[PDB]
Protein backbone atom coordinates (compact mmCIF):
# COMPACT_ATOMS: atom_id res chain seq x y z
CA UNK A 1 0.00 0.00 0.00
CA UNK A 2 0.96 3.99 -0.61
CA UNK A 3 2.20 5.42 2.75
CA UNK A 4 3.19 8.80 1.12
CA UNK A 5 -0.25 10.25 1.61
CA UNK A 6 -0.73 8.94 5.28
CA UNK A 7 0.10 11.76 8.72
CA UNK A 8 3.26 12.07 10.31
CA UNK A 9 3.79 13.63 13.56
CA UNK A 10 6.75 15.72 13.30
CA UNK A 11 7.23 17.25 17.19
CA UNK A 12 4.80 19.34 17.96
CA UNK A 13 2.93 20.01 14.87
CA UNK A 14 1.29 17.09 12.75
CA UNK A 15 1.69 16.12 8.81
CA UNK A 16 -1.03 15.01 6.89
CA UNK A 17 1.34 13.16 4.18
CA UNK A 18 4.89 12.71 3.98
CA UNK A 19 6.05 15.05 1.08
CA UNK A 20 7.76 17.66 2.11
CA UNK A 21 9.00 20.97 0.21
CA UNK A 22 13.24 20.49 0.50
CA UNK A 23 14.30 24.35 1.41
CA UNK A 24 15.24 25.77 -1.48
CA UNK A 25 17.13 29.15 -1.88
CA UNK A 26 15.81 31.42 -4.63
CA UNK A 27 17.53 34.75 -3.95
CA UNK A 28 14.15 36.99 -4.92
CA UNK A 29 14.57 38.96 -1.75
CA UNK A 30 14.88 42.92 -1.26
CA UNK A 31 17.83 45.14 -0.37
CA UNK A 32 18.75 46.59 1.40
CA UNK A 33 17.60 44.77 4.31
CA UNK A 34 17.41 41.11 3.12
CA UNK A 35 13.21 41.66 3.46
CA UNK A 36 11.15 38.81 2.66
CA UNK A 37 8.54 39.66 0.07
CA UNK A 38 4.60 39.35 -1.11
CA UNK A 39 5.49 37.04 -4.00
CA UNK A 40 7.69 35.01 -1.66
CA UNK A 41 4.65 34.78 0.60
CA UNK A 42 2.52 33.90 -2.73
CA UNK A 43 5.00 31.13 -3.76
CA UNK A 44 5.38 29.49 -0.70
CA UNK A 45 1.06 30.07 -0.22
CA UNK A 46 1.22 27.96 -3.80
CA UNK A 47 2.96 25.07 -2.15
CA UNK A 48 0.40 24.78 1.27
CA UNK A 49 -0.48 21.49 0.35
CA UNK A 50 3.12 19.94 0.98
CA UNK A 51 3.40 17.69 4.57
CA UNK A 52 5.53 20.36 5.54
CA UNK A 53 7.43 23.38 3.70
CA UNK A 54 10.98 23.55 4.88
CA UNK A 55 11.59 27.87 3.71
CA UNK A 56 14.52 28.86 1.75
CA UNK A 57 17.76 29.02 4.09
CA UNK A 58 17.30 32.32 6.00
CA UNK A 59 20.12 34.04 7.78
CA UNK A 60 20.03 33.97 11.70
CA UNK A 61 22.48 37.21 11.60
CA UNK A 62 23.57 40.05 9.03
CA UNK A 63 27.40 38.70 9.38
CA UNK A 64 25.22 35.31 8.07
CA UNK A 65 24.92 36.35 4.74
CA UNK A 66 26.59 35.05 2.03
CA UNK A 67 24.43 35.70 -1.09
CA UNK A 68 22.33 38.88 -2.40
CA UNK A 69 19.08 37.93 -2.15
CA UNK A 70 18.46 35.70 0.63
CA UNK A 71 16.37 36.86 3.51
CA UNK A 72 16.95 37.08 7.11
CA UNK A 73 15.02 36.50 10.37
CA UNK A 74 16.99 39.25 12.48
CA UNK A 75 15.80 42.54 12.24
CA UNK A 76 12.09 43.85 12.89
CA UNK A 77 11.78 44.39 9.22
CA UNK A 78 12.53 40.85 8.67
CA UNK A 79 10.14 39.40 11.06
CA UNK A 80 6.93 41.55 10.13
CA UNK A 81 7.65 40.72 6.90
CA UNK A 82 7.62 36.67 7.19
CA UNK A 83 4.60 37.44 9.74
CA UNK A 84 2.80 38.22 6.93
CA UNK A 85 4.41 34.95 5.04
CA UNK A 86 3.50 32.44 7.78
CA UNK A 87 -0.06 33.66 7.94
CA UNK A 88 -0.66 33.26 4.09
CA UNK A 89 0.91 29.64 4.51
CA UNK A 90 -2.01 28.58 7.88
CA UNK A 91 -4.56 30.70 6.01
CA UNK A 92 -4.32 27.78 3.55
CA UNK A 93 -3.91 24.97 5.96
CA UNK A 94 0.07 24.55 5.52
CA UNK A 95 2.81 23.79 7.66
CA UNK A 96 6.04 26.08 7.57
CA UNK A 97 9.71 25.33 8.91
CA UNK A 98 12.38 28.06 8.85
CA UNK A 99 16.12 26.49 8.02
CA UNK A 100 17.96 28.96 9.40
CA UNK A 101 22.15 29.41 8.40
CA UNK A 102 25.31 30.89 8.86
CA UNK A 103 26.86 30.66 5.71
CA UNK A 104 30.35 30.91 6.84
CA UNK A 105 33.42 31.03 4.26
CA UNK A 106 30.69 30.36 1.52
CA UNK A 107 30.39 34.24 1.40
CA UNK A 108 32.21 37.45 -0.03
CA UNK A 109 33.24 39.83 1.65
CA UNK A 110 31.31 42.86 0.10
CA UNK A 111 27.76 41.55 1.25
CA UNK A 112 29.30 41.55 4.83
CA UNK A 113 29.01 43.72 8.01
CA UNK A 114 32.30 46.20 6.99
CA UNK A 115 33.49 44.72 4.20
CA UNK A 116 34.99 42.15 6.23
CA UNK A 117 36.13 38.76 5.26
CA UNK A 118 33.26 36.53 6.37
CA UNK A 119 34.41 34.03 9.21
CA UNK A 120 34.01 30.10 9.92
CA UNK A 121 36.15 27.74 11.62
CA UNK A 122 39.62 27.88 10.16
CA UNK A 123 41.12 30.68 7.78
CA UNK A 124 40.58 28.59 4.28
CA UNK A 125 38.86 29.87 1.53
CA UNK A 126 35.91 27.49 0.28
CA UNK A 127 37.20 27.51 -3.45
CA UNK A 128 33.88 27.68 -4.32
CA UNK A 129 31.34 30.52 -5.88
CA UNK A 130 28.84 32.54 -4.17
CA UNK A 131 26.11 34.46 -5.99
CA UNK A 132 25.77 37.82 -5.74
CA UNK A 133 23.68 40.67 -7.47
CA UNK A 134 25.27 42.65 -10.46
CA UNK A 135 24.44 46.33 -10.99
CA UNK A 136 20.93 45.96 -12.24
CA UNK A 137 20.03 43.05 -9.21
CA UNK A 138 20.63 40.25 -11.55
CA UNK A 139 22.27 36.79 -10.00
CA UNK A 140 25.85 36.38 -10.73
CA UNK A 141 28.13 34.00 -9.44
CA UNK A 142 31.65 35.28 -7.76
CA UNK A 143 34.24 33.21 -6.00
CA UNK A 144 34.09 33.03 -2.57
CA UNK A 145 36.35 35.39 -0.39
CA UNK A 146 39.01 33.54 2.46
CA UNK A 147 37.81 33.58 5.46
CA UNK A 148 38.75 34.71 8.93
CA UNK A 149 39.03 31.77 11.54
CA UNK A 150 36.56 32.47 14.57
CA UNK A 151 38.19 33.27 18.21
CA UNK A 152 37.21 31.24 20.82
CA UNK A 153 35.66 33.89 22.43
CA UNK A 154 32.88 35.00 19.61
CA UNK A 155 31.69 31.51 19.28
CA UNK A 156 29.00 32.20 22.81
CA UNK A 157 27.62 34.88 20.23
CA UNK A 158 27.29 32.52 17.56
CA UNK A 159 25.14 30.61 20.04
CA UNK A 160 23.61 33.27 20.79
CA UNK A 161 22.50 34.24 17.02
CA UNK A 162 21.29 30.66 16.70
CA UNK A 163 19.21 31.69 20.01
CA UNK A 164 17.88 34.88 18.84
CA UNK A 165 16.93 33.70 15.32
CA UNK A 166 14.97 31.10 16.84
CA UNK A 167 13.03 33.71 19.08
CA UNK A 168 12.27 35.74 16.22
CA UNK A 169 11.43 32.35 14.07
CA UNK A 170 8.59 31.80 17.11
CA UNK A 171 7.58 35.24 17.35
CA UNK A 172 7.34 35.06 13.30
CA UNK A 173 5.00 31.97 13.50
CA UNK A 174 7.10 29.38 11.99
CA UNK A 175 5.86 25.96 13.09
CA UNK A 176 9.73 24.45 13.28
CA UNK A 177 12.87 25.68 12.42
CA UNK A 178 15.50 23.63 10.83
CA UNK A 179 18.94 24.29 11.70
CA UNK A 180 21.13 24.08 8.44
CA UNK A 181 24.06 21.89 9.56
CA UNK A 182 24.59 20.76 6.15
CA UNK A 183 26.53 21.63 2.63
CA UNK A 184 29.36 23.43 4.03
CA UNK A 185 28.15 26.07 5.50
CA UNK A 186 29.05 27.19 9.09
CA UNK A 187 27.70 24.52 11.24
CA UNK A 188 29.18 21.79 8.49
CA UNK A 189 32.44 23.53 8.46
CA UNK A 190 33.08 22.96 12.09
CA UNK A 191 31.95 19.50 11.61
CA UNK A 192 34.01 18.50 8.53
CA UNK A 193 38.25 17.80 9.13
CA UNK A 194 38.69 19.40 5.85
CA UNK A 195 37.34 22.26 6.77
CA UNK A 196 38.30 22.55 10.45
CA UNK A 197 42.39 22.60 10.99
CA UNK A 198 41.96 24.25 14.86
CA UNK A 199 43.72 23.12 17.70
CA UNK A 200 41.00 24.27 20.43
CA UNK A 201 37.86 22.77 21.74
CA UNK A 202 36.54 23.28 18.57
CA UNK A 203 38.32 21.35 16.67
CA UNK A 204 40.41 17.81 16.55
CA UNK A 205 38.52 15.26 17.68
CA UNK A 206 34.66 14.90 15.99
CA UNK A 207 33.45 15.40 19.69
CA UNK A 208 34.95 18.93 19.27
CA UNK A 209 34.09 19.63 15.78
CA UNK A 210 30.24 18.61 16.83
CA UNK A 211 30.41 21.04 19.66
CA UNK A 212 29.59 23.64 18.16
CA UNK A 213 26.06 22.22 16.28
CA UNK A 214 25.51 20.27 19.53
CA UNK A 215 25.42 24.15 21.57
CA UNK A 216 23.47 25.47 18.83
CA UNK A 217 21.00 22.61 19.24
CA UNK A 218 20.99 23.19 23.23
CA UNK A 219 20.34 26.91 22.91
CA UNK A 220 17.41 26.39 20.68
CA UNK A 221 15.43 23.63 22.44
CA UNK A 222 16.27 25.69 25.34
CA UNK A 223 14.52 28.79 23.67
CA UNK A 224 11.88 26.84 22.22
CA UNK A 225 11.32 23.15 22.86
CA UNK A 226 12.99 20.04 21.39
CA UNK A 227 9.78 19.44 19.66
CA UNK A 228 10.02 22.37 17.47
CA UNK A 229 13.85 21.39 16.29
CA UNK A 230 15.01 19.77 12.87
CA UNK A 231 18.37 19.58 11.78
CA UNK A 232 19.54 19.17 8.37
CA UNK A 233 22.84 17.45 7.89
CA UNK A 234 24.76 16.04 4.40
CA UNK A 235 27.20 13.77 6.63
CA UNK A 236 28.23 11.27 4.04
CA UNK A 237 30.19 12.13 0.55
CA UNK A 238 31.23 15.27 -0.19
CA UNK A 239 29.18 19.06 -0.80
CA UNK A 240 30.26 21.94 -1.94
CA UNK A 241 34.19 20.99 -1.68
CA UNK A 242 33.45 19.62 1.81
CA UNK A 243 33.69 16.25 2.24
CA UNK A 244 33.35 14.58 5.83
CA UNK A 245 36.44 13.35 6.06
CA UNK A 246 38.15 9.77 7.06
CA UNK A 247 35.42 8.32 9.41
CA UNK A 248 32.40 9.80 8.00
CA UNK A 249 29.96 7.42 9.18
CA UNK A 250 31.08 7.07 12.52
CA UNK A 251 31.27 10.79 12.85
CA UNK A 252 28.06 10.82 11.59
CA UNK A 253 26.74 7.87 14.11
CA UNK A 254 28.57 9.94 16.77
CA UNK A 255 26.67 13.27 16.06
CA UNK A 256 22.90 11.15 15.51
CA UNK A 257 23.25 9.68 19.00
CA UNK A 258 24.25 12.92 20.22
CA UNK A 259 21.06 14.43 18.93
CA UNK A 260 18.56 11.56 19.94
CA UNK A 261 19.54 12.81 23.60
CA UNK A 262 17.67 16.11 22.70
CA UNK A 263 14.67 14.81 21.49
CA UNK A 264 14.39 17.11 18.51
CA UNK A 265 11.58 17.19 16.27
CA UNK A 266 13.89 15.69 12.96
CA UNK A 267 16.70 14.77 11.30
CA UNK A 268 16.80 15.64 7.50
CA UNK A 269 19.78 13.64 5.82
CA UNK A 270 20.83 15.14 2.54
CA UNK A 271 21.80 12.51 0.87
CA UNK A 272 23.64 13.95 -2.46
CA UNK A 273 23.97 16.98 -4.59
CA UNK A 274 23.20 17.63 -8.01
CA UNK A 275 25.46 15.57 -9.70
CA UNK A 276 24.84 12.59 -7.90
CA UNK A 277 26.92 9.60 -6.20
CA UNK A 278 27.04 6.40 -3.69
CA UNK A 279 23.69 5.47 -2.12
CA UNK A 280 23.32 5.49 1.50
CA UNK A 281 23.96 1.59 2.05
CA UNK A 282 21.15 -0.08 3.78
CA UNK A 283 23.18 -1.14 6.67
CA UNK A 284 23.97 2.50 7.58
CA UNK A 285 20.12 3.27 7.07
CA UNK A 286 18.94 0.88 10.15
CA UNK A 287 22.55 2.00 12.04
CA UNK A 288 20.78 5.44 12.13
CA UNK A 289 17.41 4.51 12.45
CA UNK A 290 18.26 2.43 15.31
CA UNK A 291 20.03 5.49 16.88
CA UNK A 292 17.20 8.23 16.83
CA UNK A 293 13.51 8.11 17.53
CA UNK A 294 12.78 11.46 15.72
CA UNK A 295 11.34 11.32 12.39
CA UNK A 296 13.72 11.12 9.41
CA UNK A 297 13.52 13.17 6.63
CA UNK A 298 15.21 11.65 3.45
CA UNK A 299 16.43 13.75 0.53
CA UNK A 300 18.52 13.99 -2.84
CA UNK A 301 17.16 12.63 -6.11
CA UNK A 302 14.35 10.91 -4.98
CA UNK A 303 11.43 9.42 -6.57
CA UNK A 304 8.07 8.94 -5.31
CA UNK A 305 9.02 4.75 -5.77
CA UNK A 306 12.25 5.18 -3.84
CA UNK A 307 10.64 7.20 -1.05
CA UNK A 308 7.76 4.13 -0.61
CA UNK A 309 10.12 2.08 -0.41
CA UNK A 310 12.43 3.04 2.05
CA UNK A 311 9.44 4.38 4.03
CA UNK A 312 7.73 0.91 3.88
CA UNK A 313 10.86 -0.40 4.85
CA UNK A 314 10.99 1.40 8.04
CA UNK A 315 14.20 3.52 7.94
CA UNK A 316 12.87 6.88 6.98
CA UNK A 317 9.24 8.69 7.79
CA UNK A 318 9.31 11.33 5.03
CA UNK A 319 10.78 12.37 1.84
CA UNK A 320 11.71 16.06 0.89
CA UNK A 321 11.22 17.18 -2.56
CA UNK A 322 13.76 19.76 -4.28
CA UNK A 323 12.97 20.47 -7.91
CA UNK A 324 9.73 19.12 -8.01
CA UNK A 325 8.77 21.26 -5.54
CA UNK A 326 9.87 24.37 -7.72
CA UNK A 327 8.00 23.57 -10.76
CA UNK A 328 4.37 21.42 -9.15
CA UNK A 329 2.90 23.55 -6.61
CA UNK A 330 0.73 20.78 -6.26
CA UNK A 331 3.11 18.28 -5.86
CA UNK A 332 1.15 15.86 -3.46
CA UNK A 333 -2.44 15.97 -5.36
CA UNK A 334 0.22 14.86 -8.51
CA UNK A 335 2.08 12.11 -6.79
CA UNK A 336 -1.47 10.97 -5.35
CA UNK A 337 -2.93 10.63 -8.90
CA UNK A 338 0.21 9.66 -11.06
CA UNK A 339 -0.12 12.84 -12.70
CA UNK A 340 2.81 14.04 -14.86
CA UNK A 341 5.07 16.79 -13.57
CA UNK A 342 5.66 20.28 -14.64
CA UNK A 343 9.00 20.91 -16.86
CA UNK A 344 11.26 22.32 -14.96
CA UNK A 345 13.21 25.77 -15.87
CA UNK A 346 16.49 25.90 -14.39
CA UNK A 347 17.13 29.09 -15.44
CA UNK A 348 15.05 30.96 -13.16
CA UNK A 349 16.09 29.09 -9.98
CA UNK A 350 18.04 32.12 -8.39
CA UNK A 351 16.98 35.56 -8.70
CA UNK A 352 14.54 37.38 -10.88
CA UNK A 353 11.07 37.96 -10.19
CA UNK A 354 7.48 35.70 -10.52
CA UNK A 355 8.55 34.19 -13.96
CA UNK A 356 9.50 30.62 -13.22
CA UNK A 357 8.92 31.32 -9.15
CA UNK A 358 4.73 31.58 -9.16
CA UNK A 359 3.70 30.68 -12.50
CA UNK A 360 4.14 27.09 -12.46
CA UNK A 361 0.77 25.95 -12.64
CA UNK A 362 -1.57 23.53 -10.62
CA UNK A 363 -3.35 20.83 -12.38
C1 LIG B 1 17.68 26.03 -6.55
C2 LIG B 1 18.03 25.19 -5.35
C3 LIG B 1 18.17 25.79 -4.11
C4 LIG B 1 18.49 25.04 -2.98
N1 LIG B 1 18.54 25.68 -1.79
C5 LIG B 1 18.79 24.94 -0.67
C6 LIG B 1 18.73 25.55 0.60
O1 LIG B 1 18.39 26.76 0.77
N2 LIG B 1 19.00 24.77 1.68
C7 LIG B 1 19.32 23.45 1.55
O2 LIG B 1 19.56 22.79 2.59
N3 LIG B 1 19.36 22.84 0.35
C8 LIG B 1 19.08 23.57 -0.76
N4 LIG B 1 19.04 22.97 -1.95
C9 LIG B 1 19.14 21.50 -2.02
C10 LIG B 1 17.75 20.90 -2.11
O3 LIG B 1 17.07 21.02 -0.85
C11 LIG B 1 17.78 19.43 -2.48
O4 LIG B 1 18.57 18.72 -1.52
C12 LIG B 1 18.35 19.17 -3.87
O5 LIG B 1 17.66 19.99 -4.82
C13 LIG B 1 18.23 17.69 -4.24
O6 LIG B 1 16.88 17.22 -4.11
P1 LIG B 1 15.92 17.09 -5.43
O7 LIG B 1 16.58 16.00 -6.27
O8 LIG B 1 14.57 16.69 -4.86
O9 LIG B 1 15.87 18.45 -6.13
C14 LIG B 1 18.71 23.67 -3.06
C15 LIG B 1 18.57 23.07 -4.34
C16 LIG B 1 18.23 23.83 -5.47
C17 LIG B 1 18.11 23.14 -6.82
O1 LIG C 1 21.55 24.17 -7.16
N1 LIG C 1 21.64 23.61 -5.85
O2 LIG C 1 21.65 22.22 -5.67
C1 LIG C 1 21.72 24.41 -4.81
C2 LIG C 1 21.83 23.91 -3.52
C3 LIG C 1 21.87 24.74 -2.40
C4 LIG C 1 21.71 26.13 -2.50
C5 LIG C 1 21.72 26.94 -1.37
C6 LIG C 1 21.88 26.36 -0.12
C7 LIG C 1 22.02 24.98 0.00
O3 LIG C 1 22.14 24.40 1.21
C8 LIG C 1 22.01 24.18 -1.13
O1 LIG D 1 25.26 23.37 -1.69
N1 LIG D 1 25.51 24.01 -2.92
O2 LIG D 1 26.41 23.40 -3.79
C1 LIG D 1 24.94 25.17 -3.22
C2 LIG D 1 25.15 25.83 -4.44
C3 LIG D 1 24.56 27.03 -4.83
C4 LIG D 1 23.96 27.91 -3.93
C5 LIG D 1 23.37 29.08 -4.38
C6 LIG D 1 23.38 29.41 -5.73
C7 LIG D 1 23.97 28.54 -6.63
O3 LIG D 1 23.99 28.86 -7.95
C8 LIG D 1 24.56 27.37 -6.18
Amino acid sequence: AEKLFTPLKVGAVTAPNRVFMAPLTRLRSIEPGDIPTPLMGEYYRQRASAGLIISEATQISAQAKGYAGAPGLHSPEQIAAWKKITAGVHAEDGRIAVQLWHTGRISHSSIQPGGQAPVSASALNANTRTSLRDENGNAIRVDTTTPRALELDEIPGIVNDFRQAVANAREAGFDLVELHSAHGYLLHQFLSPSSNQRTDQYGGSVENRARLVLEVVDAVCNEWSADRIGIRVSPIGTFQNVDNGPNEEADALYLIEELAKRGIAYLHMSETDLAGGKPYSEAFRQKVRERFHGVIIGAGAYTAEKAEDLIGKGLIDAVAFGRDYIANPDLVARLQKKAELNPQRPESFYGGGAEGYTDYPSL
